[PDB]
């Protein structure tokens, strides 16, 4: 009934898509959602529309889209919302898209940054 | 003696720089480092070279540069390392040493954050 779709930038290099895959893999083993799908905005498949369609196919009526970006930007305020038909200018059913918020300057980002400083 | 320099993409929108600022503020409040500086790769000040120079001025000899990016990419493999003179293409004293660190990557804590975000927390 619920689907989590992780969505990321995507690059020509593969590292952007490896991350999303890894993250999706880690959320799967937490057994929080029935369906979990990734979608990359550019250069790589699956594409955001592809992910959403796949989630619908597996029977989800709540599609939670989470933007895996540190900071808001044009990609999150325009590009992705369009792709999701949340903004004027992929057509869903009676299903509902719930577009969530980016990572932002979470306390946990500070935690991670500190470890990185020390090579952990 | 040691400086943490947080380095980010930078955009024409301000959100990227605000992120860096907030993070730097939080690191300051943890009292782990003497000098803490942010540098944005494009479109904004301070610039990476500016941040490194500023850190040297305040007297640091260990410059820890952390790339605040989720994933490696050309910006972290090439652009930033050039700006740091770590890779053949501003100018660093013999006294100081750059320690270029690693990105966030698919940390367990990123999964934690993602879940909270999914729930509107």
């Amino acid at each position: 009934m619920e689907a989590l779709v992780l969505v990321g930038h995507g690059t020509r290099l593969p590292y952007s898509k490896e991350l999303l895959v890894k993250l999706a893999e880690k959320v799967k083993e937490r057994n929080l959602f029935p369906i979990v799908e990734i979608g990359l905005m550019e250069f790589s498949e699956p594409t955001i529309p592809q992910a959403v369609k796949k989630a619908i196919e597996q029977g989800a009526k709540r599609i939670i889209v989470v933007p895996v970006f540190l900071a808001h930007g044009i990609h999150t305020t325009r590009d992705i919302p369009r792709l999701l038909g949340l903004i004027e200018d992929e057509i869903p059913e009676d299903v509902e898209i719930i577009y969530r918020e980016p990572i932002g300057a979470d306390d946990r980002i500070v935690d991670i940054i500190i470890d990185r400083a020390f090579g952990r």
